[PDB]
């Protein structure tokens, strides 16, 4: 293998330092506004405030990685395990926090009568913490092969597969890894985002450009033989505005009027943005572990695939101070609260 420990040594500690200011500085806003300004008054305030842990207990990590960077394991066994723990439960339950608010703004805007009986402060509270009970028993089985140990003359701090199970591990942790944080929040973003989409769509005013006349799918034009609950774009082309009698092609879309509908724009960020910096991990991960049988073994495959896992790694560990950049300009309260 090739040494990049000397390069690692220089590069990695300035790096983390300013992913982790710049990153607790963020997070730790976002978690005074939730708590002062707006005073979690809704599901989606808890879930919020929640994500925003789960980005400080991964953050906490980060000036303990830079050091080991920089020299080697100063910190003990205990810490190795603790930190390579709240590591992953930070990356379980940040994902976690993803999926249930796209849960929540599906339940809004799809299930909109029942999200009023259902969408509660204290049943985002229950199952936030049913959320962490799971993060820490996902994250379990990694902390266990995690240890601090002194390999000849240096300190480090590592998870090690017994021998004689070793392929199995590496295989078994990589789909876990994979499952939970690529293919689990892929499957909910396009189940979710279609009933959204749909729901959003077929809700959608549309005004004449001619004489100003509004279309409403609740109301129809039922004296003109559109029924109630009719998406504008399913009436046929033969129908002309009942005011001013021109055709659909003089009508234009109305912007969004709901604040629950205008609230999707923001969720929906959060998870294309953690696909942008996660997916790249999961996918050269699946690549490595895996794919040498179905790719490449060679001495060049080996060591490019495995210096892409380290670069794909650090890019994913940058994410933890990205939400409150998105919440500052995508985020319409944090916007006017700012203003
Ligand atoms: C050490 C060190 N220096 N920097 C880092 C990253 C922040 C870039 N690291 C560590 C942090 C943790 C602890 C080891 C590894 C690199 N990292 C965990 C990576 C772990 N991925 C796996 O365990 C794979 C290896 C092959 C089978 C599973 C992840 C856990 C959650 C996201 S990634
Ligand atoms: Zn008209």
């Amino acid at each position: 293998k090739i040494n990049v420990k000397q390069i690692a040594a220089r590069l990695l500690p300035p790096l983390y330092s300013l992913v982790f200011i710049f990153g607790f500085v963020g997070n730790m806003l976002v978690i005074l506004i939730l708590i002062n300004y707006k005073r979690l008054k809704s599901m989606t305030d808890i879930y919020l405030l929640n994500l925003a842990i789960s980005d400080l207990f991964f953050l906490l990590t980060v000036p303990f990685w830079a050091h080991y960077a920089a020299a080697q394991w100063d910190f003990g066994n205990t810490m190795c395990q603790l930190l390579t723990g709240l590591y992953f439960i930070g990356f379980f339950s940040g994902i976690f926090f993803i999926i249930l608010l796209t849960i929540d703004r599906y339940l809004a805007v799809v299930h909109a009568v029942f999200a009023l009986k259902a969408r509660t402060v204290t049943f985002g509270v229950v199952t936030s913490v049913i959320t962490w009970v799971v993060a820490v028993f996902a994250s379990l089985p990694n902390i266990i092969f995690t240890r601090s140990q002194k390999e000849g003359l240096h300190y480090t701090c590592s998870s090690h597969f017994p021998y004689s199970q070793y392929q199995f591990w590496k295989n078994f942790q990589t789909l876990k890894i994979v499952i939970l944080g690529l293919v689990l929040p892929l499957l909910v973003m396009v189940i979710c985002y279609s009933g959204i989409l749909k729901t959003l769509l077929r809700m959608k005013k549309y005004t004449c450009t001619v004489c100003g006349y509004i279309y409403n799918p609740e109301d129809g034009d039922p004296d003109n033989g559109v029924n109630p609950g009719t998406d504008f774009k399913d009436i046929p082309d033969d129908w002309v505005c009942p005011l001013c009698g021109v055709g659909k092609d003089q009508f234009e879309e109305v912007e969004e009027e709901k604040k629950r509908h205008r609230d999707v724009r923001l969720i929906f960020t959060i998870m294309i943005v953690y696909f942008l910096f996660w997916a790249p991990y999961n996918i050269v991960l699946l690549l490595n572990t895996f794919q040498e049988f179905f790719g490449l073994n060679n001495c060049s495959s080996s060591n490019r695939l495995d210096q892409a896992m380290q670069v794909t790694e650090t890019l994913g560990m940058t994410h933890c101070c990205i939400n409150p950049i998105i919440y500052a300009f995508v985020g319409e309260e944090f916007r006017n609260y700012l203003l």
